[PDB]
């Protein structure tokens, strides 16, 4: 039974055919079991840790590394020689490798409590009933309540389910129904049904919903709904319905490892049709096994050289670094990958009070009526100073300071604006500041008593503390507030009924003081106070005050405003039932107009900053708040959303407005719009949507479960730090300090992130051409191998390892901000970066095998080949270019191969200079300019020597240290790729620009 809430009691109860003094019985209670479930929501059955696993050596690379670790062992076996010390260590390193990432891989799951969870946070363990079986109450698992039996909640509990309130035992039920939306403020429930069908929970005032507590009081209701069928198991399920997309990074290398996949496939393909040729050797001869073990040899260093293997350590690491980073910057990254795809943010949608302003409500105007005469009217305003819920500060009329009491109307304005209020002053001890005790919009009305005093009340005695309510209590002296009937969206209003204090057997003298939104109040009047004499409110008096209440919230000053007004011949007390609120506003009525006060929510003092920021990196900024459109327009100009008189007729609408547009022109609204006011339930929902219609990367601000799915939506969900436990856990970011230009700052640094991420990507990547560029050729001119797997891996995963972690802190560009939105459509390495890193890789390929075949030909201790074909042969089954030399197995020397990776290791610490920026000179940009840098560099170089020296190593990488005159060929032909870059950066720089 959803629509309980526009049922009557007596329907809900004939409904499930219960009795509200016994409840359902024993067989009532199976039978609904056994229809709707037991009441909870559906556990999680979270991916397996091997399932996880095995998904990850699901994608493509991983598979051509994995069979290459399977190529290595069925090679390492199908082996005979004396290096079994480490015959085994290649498809060992390689495997391991393959597992330590895949790890890190899954190291985006472990530990990251999402909103379907948390939402078991507030579902309660226990619930009370009354079941036929009994007269007392008993305590069950709320596990097992079900719809149609009767509970009880009182002061304290937690709502085990949407209940539909039968009766109230105390004098009034208040709901805390802070886990939905945020806000503390308790609301006050009733018994009386809600028409309308579809109304939203914030109407269903006779509805107590599942995992909300009771502030105060004790009820009797019958359960509606349970399980998934509550208003937050229906967000649940939202949730688990919601699909999340892959980072516009992650598409991107995805994408990469598939290109990738195809080219290290195809090399493979290529090697064996050049040495088809071999298909014209006698068949008593050469080796039918030397050929199949080559081909299989250089396949498997083919695909290790090809991938980067330290691309996902350094990544990881990267964004870990650039996690922290954000932190001290008050923005807390839940998701690692977020820290990317934050800077790709091309829209903003964010709340306005409380982010975007400090939430902190203040009176600087009001307005009484000065006087009425024929058609000549007066009325007169005021100004306060003091924007602190301190009660320091000052009226003032014409900006000459003036006393309050001095005026009647301004009494009876102070009087209602203390007795029609709710809320009160508390100056706190440790802060040394006044905070505020209840609603932000009431406080400042306390706030104003005390600064207006219309009683002249010695107040400059008092201490702080003292002081704070002085002129508040001095007012509820005055009058005895008998009864207040709470606002109601329904006619935006509220009041208190009143009786003089002084006074006995007095049957006339009450009075009730309305205060609300101008619109409804105002209508409502039928007199308009002029002092302490009254009049007719006439037509043109009534256009005046609505005028002047349109220029306080429409103008620069953009103020909420509350018309305050008072019933001088109240209903008498007995007449009023006040147990039906949908009567409330009808004994608020033939009501005098006293006066208007105009608060202000303070836009935070750096917002309009991170707009303008925000304009210029070409990211729109939508805002969403509860002012109505009027208002909100106002305010989106006051801080530059909107420019003082550009046109905004299709820009701003509010959520009715939006209701009305057929689904075509929704969309269309939503990339044009930026601002929404009084928006519904589900607007925030469909705003993400049709935003990712237009693929642009969201951001999207707000808190309580009601926002959750809105959150987990966007690509950026944003919670507050004083936000609710769900909206957090739903939020890909949390705002340590609730303000809007947190969000810009993020954005700056996921975009420095993002640069220096691109930066050692190329780093990398390149590393990888040169070394395929090495293989490649030392298997199309049939030359020695001059690099291993073994050797490489060391490369791609530490020794170039560092320097891209290096990278991470590069200087960030100046300009960094005032460029648009990378859209996630343009690729990584592509056009000349691919010119430009190609002739780098060409280079580095040539060089490392130049390195090798130089050694063989041109070196002293080296048996010197100059033009003997190293290519033509190294079969040696003639021996014939070496007569009598009884030695061939120096084709397998360490020394060419330790020459090779010197090479390689030297040209990549060059580069990694050449990477700290990607156009720019290290003259301009010098080495020392990122320390990190060329401390790595060291850390790497050394680490070079280490593996050259201490016994184990040298060997079982098949190295042997360089002499001082074959190191000095190693900077000789690494050194000069500095030049060969810093050329491809100049042609960028200069014919490259326009
Ligand atoms: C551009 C591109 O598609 C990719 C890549 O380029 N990479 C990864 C990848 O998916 C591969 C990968 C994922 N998990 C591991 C664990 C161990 C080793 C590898 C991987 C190799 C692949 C890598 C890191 C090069």
């Amino acid at each position: 039974m959803e629509a309980a809430h526009s049922k009557s009691t007596e329907e809900c109860l004939a409904y499930f055919g219960v009795s509200e003094t016994t409840g359902l019985t024993p067989d009532q209670v199976k039978r609904h079991l056994e229809k709707y479930g037991h009441n909870e929501l559906p556990a999680e059955e979270g991916k397996s840790l091997w399932e996880l696993v095995i998904e990850q050596f699901e994608d493509l690379l991983v598979r051509i590394l994995l069979l290459a670790a399977c190529i290595s062992f069925v090679l390492a076996w199908f082996e005979e020689g004396e290096e079994t010390i480490t015959a085994f260590v290649e498809p060992f390193v390689i495997l391991l490798i393959l597992i330590a990432n895949a790890i890190v891989g899954v190291w985006q799951e472990r530990n990251a409590e999402n909103a379907i969870e948390a939402l078991k946070e507030y579902e309660p363990e226990m619930g009370k009933v009354y079941r036929a079986d009994r007269k007392s109450v008993q305590r069950i698992k709320a596990r097992d309540i079900v719809p149609g039996d009767i509970v009880e909640v009182a002061v304290g509990d937690k709502v085990p389910a949407d209940i539909r309130i039968l009766s109230i035992k105390s004098t009034t039920l208040r709901v805390d129904q802070s886990i939905l939306t945020g806000e503390s403020v308790s609301v006050i429930k009733h018994t009386e049904p809600v028409p309308d069908p579809r109304a939203v929970n914030q109407d269903k005032k006779n509805m107590l919903f599942s995992g909300t507590n009771i502030a105060a009081g004790k009820a009797l209701g019958i359960v509606a709904t349970t399980g998934v069928s509550t208003e937050i198991g229906k967000i649940r399920d939202q949730m688990a319905a919601t699909e999340q997309d892959k980072t516009p990074l992650q598409q991107k290398l995805d994408e990469f490892g598939e290109q990738l996949s195809k080219v290290i496939s195809l090399i493979c393909v290529a090697v064996w049709l050049i040495n088809i040729g071999h298909f014209n050797d006698p068949v008593h001869g050469g080796s039918w096994i030397r050929g199949a073990i080559y081909y299989f040899k250089i396949a498997v260093a083919l695909a290790v050289a090809a991938i980067p293997e330290g691309l996902p350590a350094v990544i990881t690491t990267c964004l870990a670094l650039g996690t922290r980073r954000m932190a001290k910057k008050n923005a807390i990254v839940r998701s690692l990958p977020s820290v990317e795809t934050l800077g790709c943010t091309s829209v903003i949608c964010s709340d306005k009070t409380g982010t975007l302003t400090t939430n902190q409500m203040s009176v600087c105007k009001m307005f009484i009526i000065d006087k009425v005469d024929g058609d000549f009217c007066s009325l007169n305003e005021f100004s306060i100073t003091g924007s602190t819920y301190a009660p320091e500060g000052e009226v003032l009329k014409n900006d000459k300071p003036i006393r309050s009491g001095q005026f009647d109307g301004l009494v009876e304005l102070a009087t209602i604006c203390a007795l029609c209020n709710d809320s009160s002053l508390d100056f706190n001890e440790t802060k040394g500041v006044y905070e505020k005790v209840g609603e932000a919009t009431e406080t400042a009305l306390t706030t104003l008593v005390e600064k207006m005093n219309v009683f002249n009340t010695e107040v400059r005695n008092l201490s702080k503390v003292e002081r704070a309510n002085a002129c508040n209590s001095v007012i509820r002296q005055l009058m005895k507030k008998e009864f207040t009937l709470e606002f109601s969206r329904d006619r935006k209003s509220m009041s208190v009924y009143c009786s003089p204090a002084k006074s006995s057997r007095a049957a006339v003298g009450n009075k009730m003081f309305v205060k609300g939104a101008p619109e409804g109040v105002i209508d409502r009047c039928n007199y308009v106070r002029v002092g302490t004499t009254r009049v007719p409110m006439t037509g043109p008096v009534k256009e005046k005050i609505l005028s002047v209440i349109k220029e306080w919230g429409t103008g620069r000053d953009t103020l909420r405003c509350l018309a305050l007004a008072t019933r001088d011949t109240p209903p008498k007390r007995e007449e009023m039932v006040l147990d039906d609120s949908s009567r409330f506003m009808e004994y608020e009525t033939d009501l005098t107009f006293v006066g208007v006060v105009g608060m202000l929510d303070p836009p935070r003092k750096e917002v309009m900053g991170s707009i303008q920021l925000c304009r210029d990196a070409g990211i729109r900024v939508i805002m969403i708040t509860g002012d109505n459109k009027g208002t909100a327009i106002a305010i989106c100009r006051r801080i530059g959303i909107f420019g003082e008189n550009e046109e905004v007729a299709d820009r701003a609408y509010t959520g009715r407005e939006f209701d009305d547009l057929p689904l075509a022109e929704q969309r269309e609204a939503c990339r044009r719009a930026c601002c929404f006011a009084r928006v519904e339930p589900s607007h925030k929902s469909k705003i993400v949507e049709y935003l990712q219609s237009y693929d642009e990367i969201t951001a999207m601000t707000g808190d309580g479960v009601n926002d959750a799915p809105a959150l987990k939506k966007a690509e950026i969900g944003i919670a507050m730090g004083s936000g609710t436990a769900v909206a957090k856990t739903a939020s890909e970011m949390v705002l340590a300090d609730d303000n809007f230009s947190t969000i810009v700052a993020a954005v700056e640094e996921g975009r420095a992130i993002y640069n220096n991420m691109k930066q050692f990507i190329r780093y990398l990547i390149s590393s990888n051409v040169g070394e395929v560029v090495c293989i490649f050729l030392t298997a199309a001119l049939g030359l020695p191998e001059a690099l291993i797997p073994v050797q490489l891996l060391w490369v791609n995963l530490v020794t170039d390892g560092l320097p891209a972690t290096a990278l991470g802190f590069n200087p960030p560009d100046l300009d960094i901000m005032d460029r648009p939105p990378r859209s996630p459509k343009e690729p990584l390495i592509s056009g000349w970066l691919f010119f430009r890193y190609m002739a780098i890789g060409g280079y580095v390929g040539a060089a490392t095998v130049g390195a090798a075949a130089w050694w063989f030909m041109y070196a002293e201790d080296g048996p010197g080949v100059t033009y003997h074909q190293l290519t033509h042969f190294m079969q040696c089954t003639e021996d014939h270019p070496h007569f009598e030399g009884l030695d061939c197995e120096i084709f397998e020397a360490p020394e060419p191969m330790t020459m090779a990776l010197s090479v390689l290791v030297t040209i990549e610490m060059c580069n990694a200079l050449n990477s700290l920026s990607e156009n720019q000179s290290l003259m301009r940009m010098p080495p020392w300019v990122n320390i990190w840098l060329l401390g790595s560099i060291c850390l790497s170089m050394s680490l070079h020597f280490l593996i050259l020296y201490v016994d184990p190593l040298p060997m079982i990488f098949k190295l042997k240290a360089l002499d001082l005159t074959q190191w000095l060929m190693v900077l000789k032909i690494s050194l000069p790729v500095i030049g060969l870059d810093e050329i491809l950066k100049f042609i960028a720089r200069n014919y490259l620009e326009g």
